[PDB]
């Protein structure tokens, strides 16, 4: 027992990290097969980032201007193309450490591990959620661009995120591996509104189930609620409205604990209306929304 | 910017994980060079765990009874020895993936990453602290025994922990890589008192510094305190007494922020005496003690 903000083992992703330099800019690239994927802003200088004309900037670049280094060895670039906000650098050598992989677009409210890198070198790994507003609250300094988000199902790594930018508000924005930004963001040094964020209700409920499985039960009560009544409370507290799909995804946890989803909702309703009264749940003093129902089951059953 | 509970990249440790089976018991082993390290309770059955005579149990075991498997390949065991609470299984093949490594005994209050494993396979990675009472609050189910705790300084992995047991209270206990338990624990299925725990003061202060570096400053005040006065408050709130050594270790953070250590102590004093008033610091509603001053500097400077 015990419940932690657990990240996937980062080994398979570490073997893919490379450094990409273009002119004065260095960031991280992901080397899968004979292609290196990196943020397209690697081609920019300080003056460009205010409103870059990426097409024009890229035209002044040739294959030999993209210096790709996998630790101590240099990769030979034989092609370059821009797809949305990513550059795809064709190299003459397929990565020997390429794991089985997929590029996937995650949905808001889903979680993933981030392998934070600098100069193509891994610094650390953490688990996070894609906020309902498409931002991520990560830990990314200058040069972390190109660090990726992923999930692992047995031997297959599904890459879902590539880091690109830190908004003036300190939150993070990036793209899928086809270079499409999550959210309304643009790779420009400009103030950009991130939408109103909400708390991921299904995840808080999954975490209340994890708490019950792992011994923390003080918040369970004699009450129940309806999806309509709960959603009135969720509206007041800036929580995502709960749907039957979310209830259905919580099914396995409801079955394991024997606590009906709407009974758990009434505990959440009371916690929202009264707070924790200076108590904790799984070592937290707030309602945690970065564990999905799948994360809770995987961690509580020890899926490797 | 941004501050997360970041674990070290687990790649170098993943390449060392093996499965060890002896009779009906299977757990994880760490394969470094031509030796596999695992908890000695792998030799026990259900009936034995109440009060095992490990020396007697081990005498009935031969090299061929220890089945060691590194994924799909089987390792040939040519020797076995018990050192404290670990078994050292000499194998005929040195691990090709052995990183540069050290075995170290960490001090209480220090942090490390745990690569949680089942059947010699990695399931996830998380960062945790060795509590002042020598326990760890991990996430470990049955079969996670043999999963290890470590730190990484550039290319060297310092292994500091091997998981052995979950106490009746749900907290975790284990050993250094020489098999010495951290704390008064014994590898027996018996109720065992863990000492009175305290909050790691130097770590909370390091985390208040991380909060200031990363934008959260609401808790800073116009006050200062002394080590004597602060320690009177720390005594009342079950916090470790602050010493000049802790102040000295906070030096770099005090220098970067320009906030004197005793000024930060007065902010901590006010937070202890008044609580957070329903506010958060770095996404937390409690005072976090699982980041050391070294962790804060490493994460805030992007050491790879
Ligand atoms: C400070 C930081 N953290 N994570 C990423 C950064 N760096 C940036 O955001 C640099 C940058 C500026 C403007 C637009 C874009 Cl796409 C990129
Ligand atoms: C449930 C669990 N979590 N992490 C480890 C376990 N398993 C155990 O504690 C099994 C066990 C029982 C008694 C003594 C010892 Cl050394 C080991």
């Amino acid at each position: 027992s015990g419940f932690r903000k657990m990240a996937f083992p980062s080994g398979k992703v570490e073997g893919c990290m490379v450094q990409v330099t273009c002119g004065t800019t260095t960031l991280n690239g992901l080397w899968l097969d004979d292609v290196v994927y990196c943020p397209r802003h690697v081609i920019c200088t300080s003056e460009d980032m205010l409103n870059p004309n990426y097409e024009d900037l890229l035209i002044r670049k040739s294959n030999h201007n993209f210096l790709v280094q996998a630790g101590n060895v240099q990769l030979r670039v034989i092609g370059h193309s821009m797809q949305n906000c990513v550059l795809k650098l064709k190299v003459d050598t397929a990565n020997p450490k390429t794991p089985k992989y997929k590029f996937v677009r995650i949905q808001p409210g889903q979680t993933f591990s981030v392998l934070a890198c600098y100069n193509g070198s891994p610094s650390g790994v953490y688990q996070c959620a894609m906020r309902p507003n498409f931002t991520i609250k990560g830990s990314f300094l200058n040069g972390s661009c190109g660090s990726v988000g992923f999930n692992i199902d047995y031997d297959c790594v599904s890459f879902c995120y590539m880091h690109h930018m830190e908004l003036p508000t300190g939150v993070h924005a990036g793209t899928d591996l086809e270079g499409n930004f999550y959210g309304p963001f643009v790779d420009r040094q400009t103030a950009q509104a991130a939408g109103t964020d909400t708390t991921i209700t299904v995840n808080v409920l999954a975490w209340l189930y994890a708490a019950v499985i792992n011994g923390d039960r003080w918040f369970l009560n004699r009450f129940t609620t309806t999806l309509n009544d709960f959603n009135l409370v969720a509206m007041k507290y800036n929580y995502e409205p709960l749907t039957q799909d979310h209830v259905d995804i919580l099914g396995p946890l409801s079955a394991q604990t024997g606590i009906a989803v709407l009974d758990m909702c009434a505990s959440l309703k009371e916690l929202l209306q009264n707070g924790m009264n200076g108590r904790t749940i799984l070592g937290s003093a707030l309602l945690e929304d970065e564990f999905t129902p799948f994360d809770v089951v995987r961690q509580c059953s020890g899926v490797t």
